[PDB]
């Protein structure tokens, strides 16, 4: 027989089979957890492809009897105990840049919407609100601000970071940036601004966007302590991970006017829902449902590619011949 | 006594007064129209202030018996025939600077909303769309595309379509831009490519931006005609005027799908109101009630320079004193 690989969260697999046919038997489980993943698949499979909406923990993982690879269909594997599995012999690889400039123009469309106020002003359109005269456009635009000036503080200076800041420039934007674990001097070679602490880089942005993976450090990043050193009437865009924002101190940042605005691609909880969570009557508050990633292009990019990451672990060697595995620390 | 100057269509005039306390009786109207204004000020008005929601025709101006100068506070004038207003000896000046770099980030935000469906997103969000898996991502999400490659048409490369261009560029825009006025090699020292006709910008751009004024020679540019030269599915964006394009034709276009998806802060009547118009059933249509302009900086910084040049006006020599006069040419 052939070896099974499985995509555990998903039922769409037409993209990744030209490439897998005459490599392993491909099957999905369209699977929100590994309840509902049949003993099967548990037992025999050998490859496993995944997007997000599952979550696997030392606990899941050891249900897999035969597991040797796990490629996630994107950038982020936070909900992936890569460690553990390492652990237990299973190698973890994802594909980073299917969806960096997607990413990035969903980031900076957010941060216009909030400079500009477009997306409230349709939503004020549909509603009926009627606008003729002058003094009716200041007030329905009221908070819209000028750009040029503006300190756009940036939290993890990766890929989608860096193309963030390539077109906050553009804008007038005055750009810096907080990443403890860049090199000395790429600010010199990007012509940015960089600063040391996440303190500082609060305190000196007008707009905060978040491009920071969700890792063991940086959980609830943004919180009740954190958001009290940013500026007053400050923007919070996030498109990176809901897990770093602690939602309930938003929430009251949000009605008590210390955050002006905050524009959401990500949450805590997925997925999102006005009536339900912490942001239930947060004011000012624009978000999409984790699509900052998708363009037909990107989403056919990532899953042809994760699709032959599978293809290279199963024809080669562990984890020499894989692209992009993020785990061969832990991987015994 | 003083020369009497009047705001004819807007009641707010705290911005200009200290500017022109000492120089001039400053009234207001809050007039939708001539009708609307007191006699008085038709009779002994020597300065106006207006915006854009009261026109003024050949009859609109032989009414006024004293007036010498008109100050548009925004950048557009296509509300006032200005060619008559010379004739009756009344010069008119706008304010072409304070708003350049708010448009064109509107202008962004709004192309980026297309490309992105950020707004509509949002829409389907509050409309308690649950989002949970990848496919229903890709599916609500549906439309989305990839900027980098993407052609961006621009009509009118003044300043707001320099700024756009500028911008456009940052995302992987490859930005084309039509101009029948600008001088030869304007596209070599901004690096953009240029076309000779409205049809060739249309044939090769993804999505269009008007840019342009509106003039004598460019009303309905879009049209029922022009619609059909555009490319396949493209995009239309319109912060300029909208007298520019024929909404009947476009409403059509977006109906069929020969047109993917339009967002206007401008149109052919204002304010506008989903429920009626020609574009009361359109699909795939962001509007914003003509704010595309508006910043808390931009709108006092046009005030304080209109009632600069409104002072100008008094006590110099009119039209060699004003700074923004844009019909010396028909001035007797
Ligand atoms: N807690 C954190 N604060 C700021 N930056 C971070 C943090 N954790 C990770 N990063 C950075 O975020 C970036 C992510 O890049 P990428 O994986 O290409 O999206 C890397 O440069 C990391 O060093
Ligand atoms: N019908 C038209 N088609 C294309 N461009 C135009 C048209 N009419 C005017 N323009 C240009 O639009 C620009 C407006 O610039 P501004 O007045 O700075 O916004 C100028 O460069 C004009 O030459
Ligand atoms: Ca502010
Ligand atoms: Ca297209
Ligand atoms: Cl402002
Ligand atoms: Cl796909
Ligand atoms: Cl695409
Ligand atoms: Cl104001």
């Amino acid at each position: 027989h052939m070896p099974l690989v499985a995509l555990l969260d998903g039922r769409d697999c037409t993209v990744e089979m030209p490439i897998l046919k005459d490599v392993a038997t491909v099957a999905f489980c369209d699977a929100q957890s590994t309840q509902e993943i049949h003993e099967k698949v548990l037992n025999e499979a050998v490859g496993a492809l995944m997007y997000h909406t599952i979550t696997l923990t030392r606990e899941d993982l050891e249900k897999f009897k035969a597991l040797r690879i796990i490629v996630r269909i994107g950038s982020g594997f936070d909900n992936i105990d890569i460690k553990s599995a390492g652990d237990l012999g299973i190698a973890v690889c994802n594909v980073p840049a299917a969806s960096v400039e997607e990413t990035a123009d969903s980031t900076l469309c957010h941060i216009l919407n909030l400079y500009r106020r477009a997306t409230w002003l349709h939503q004020a359109l549909r509603e009926g609100t009627r606008v003729q005269s002058v003094e009716q456009i200041r007030e329905v635009a009221s908070g819209a601000a000028r750009i040029r000036g503006e300190t756009l503080g940036i939290i993890g200076l990766g890929r989608v970071g860096q193309a963030v800041a390539l077109r906050a420039k553009a804008f007038g934007f005055n750009v810096l940036f907080y990443d403890p674990y860049l090199s000395d001097g790429v600010e010199r070679a990007l012509g940015l601004q960089r600063v040391s602490t996440l303190q500082d880089l609060l305190f000196h942005s007008d707009c905060v966007t978040l491009h920071c993976g969700l890792n063991e450090h940086n959980h609830h990043l943004i919180n009740d302590f954190t958001v009290k050193q940013m500026r007053q009437g400050a923007f919070l865009v996030n498109t990176a991970r809901g897990g770093l924002v602690d939602e309930k101190a938003l929430a009251q940042a949000l009605k008590e006017g210390r955050i002006r605005g905050a524009a959401l691609d990500v949450h805590e909880s997925e997925p999102f829902s006005f009536s339900q969570g912490p942001l239930k009557d947060a004011p000012n508050l624009i978000c999409t449902p984790h699509a900052a990633w998708y363009s037909e292009q990107a989403s056919i990019e990532m899953r042809e590619e994760a699709a032959r990451e599978i293809r290279r672990a199963i024809t080669g060697r562990i984890p020499d011949s894989l692209k992009n595995c993020v785990n061969k620390d832990h991987l015994t």
